[PDB]
């Protein structure tokens, strides 16, 4: 059967009502980012088309990698990605696979297989540290704009783990030179970790669309009394970053673009440290989807890092990432994509208020999103709730439980727009976290008779 290609309904762009990506033709376009951020220093062609086909086949449709992780950089073959600094002119050489040849078969390679590649041009670490003045990013972006503006599947990464306050005129340079010449791709910006890039760039005129970091640090983890740029304690909150995002004005879209990894030690510095699981995975997809971000960004210890035998990770990472490609979150996200697609997209707003009653703390708080005849509810820990169905359409509705770790749907019955009280039959506070599906009963997006939603393209 013939592979689904996104920009067959056009180019990406920001929806009207400025929460969601939408293709020109007006066709949804629900972000499911996978973290493959050494894929160009690390895979050969072959490994490289065996992981973009195994995340294709997991609903994955954007590839987040570093273009760069330093200067230069070096791939597997042990090509340079500059032979000259920042003069490119004499980049490609006949006869010759170049580490820029490498990355152009990796983008095309993922073309064939409807997936974009979030370029994440050079990894903030290079930059802070000096190695990209002001002349060389304006060098560097007209070389990738040029290169790449013709290539369907790109959206831009400016950034990389780092602040918008550090090296800004250097970031700014980059941006504004790729989108000088490329005006066929969306630009967002990567920053450091427990900050927005909405803090510093909302009203930039590249941005197109907001992104921040959530992982890796569980509540209360410090290593230090120093600045902090979150609350205390709120460190696993991260629809916090989502709401304080689309607060800044004019609103933009947000998504969360690094959440926590699978299989990753809380706060990263302890090796030994417990390790976030699939079922944290999950919390952090549908809490910052329900909060309003327009799609999530996934990624695995492993897999980041590309872990081979004979190649031991940073972060206590052993398993191989062709292994991690079995892992339970890994294989779960598909599940939150096709739930999203299942209903009317763009009019989707989060809203609490759909939460009656006094409402749970940490992972007891119920977050909800509704559109205009349907809502839902993200439960992770079980605790009852009482929902108000009177904040959407219908007089009467239809509820179902759908189970996020396996993408299986339960009918529960038909109710009035009364307030009514829900508790799902599974272990307390168990990993077993479950979004209650309430439509209107004129409304026919969800079946009676449904028991599992199916995949969407």
């Amino acid at each position: 059967q013939k592979t689904y290609i996104p920009w067959s309904n056009g180019k990406l762009v920001v929806s009207e009502e400025g929460r969601y990506l939408k293709h020109e033709n007006g066709t949804p376009f629900f972000w499911l980012g996978e973290t493959g951020w050494l894929l160009p220093e690390r895979l050969n062609r072959d490994e490289a088309e065996y992981y973009l086909e195994q995340c294709k086949r997991r609903g994955y449709n954007v590839i987040q990698v570093q273009t760069l992780n330093n200067v230069p950089s070096m791939n597997i073959y042990g090509q340079y990605s500059m032979t000259d600094g920042y003069n490119f002119k004499n980049i490609n050489q006949k006869g010759v696979y170049g580490y820029w040849d490498h990355m152009d078969y990796i983008i095309r390679t993922a073309a064939k297989k409807g997936l974009y590649i979030g370029m994440v041009c050079i990894w903030g670490s290079p930059v802070s540290h000096g190695e990209m003045n002001v002349d060389q990013a304006k060098a560097y972006g007209k070389f990738l704009a040029e290169r790449y503006k013709d290539e369907p599947n790109i959206i831009w990464f400016i950034g990389g783990d780092i602040r918008g306050d550090v090296k800004t005129a250097e970031w700014e340079a980059l941006a504004t030179s790729i989108k000088a010449i490329d005006k066929n791709h969306l630009m967002t910006f990567h920053p450091r970790g427990r900050t927005t890039s909405a803090t510093w760039f909302n009203n930039a005129p590249w941005l197109d669309f907001n992104m921040f970091q959530s992982g890796h640090r569980r509540y209360g983890q410090r290593f230090g009394d120093g600045d902090y740029p979150i609350e205390e304690n709120t460190e696993e909150d991260n629809w916090r970053f989502v709401e304080r995002s689309m607060a800044m004005k004019p609103m933009k879209p947000v998504i969360d673009g690094e959440p926590i990894y699978e299989e990753i030690p809380h706060g990263l510095h302890d090796e030994n440290e417990l390790l976030w699981k699939d079922y944290d995975v999950r919390r952090y997809a549908y809490w910052s989807v329900f909060a309003g971000s327009f799609g999530h960004t996934y990624g695995h210890n492993s897999i980041m890092q590309f872990i081979k035998p004979g190649v031991g990770g940073a972060y206590g990472a052993k398993k191989p990432w062709y292994d991690a490609l079995n892992d339970p979150g890994y294989n779960q996200m598909k599940y939150l994509k096709n739930l999203m697609l299942t209903f009317p997209f763009f009019e989707r707003v989060p809203d609490q208020s759909v939460i009656a009653g006094q409402n749970g703390e940490r992972y007891d708080r119920a977050i909800a999103t509704r559109g205009n005849d349907y809502l839902m509810v993200y439960n992770y820990t079980g605790r009852p709730m009482e929902v108000d169905f009177s904040k959407i359409s219908g007089a009467k509705k239809n509820a179902w439980w759908y189970t996020t770790k396996d993408g299986k749907l339960e009918y529960i019955g038909e109710f009035d727009n009364g307030v009514h009280k829900f508790q799902h039959d599974s272990g307390y506070s168990s990993g077993n976290d479950h979004v209650l599906i309430v439509v209107d009963s004129s409304k026919d997006y969800v079946k009676k008779d449904c028991y599992q939603i199916d995949t969407h393209e």
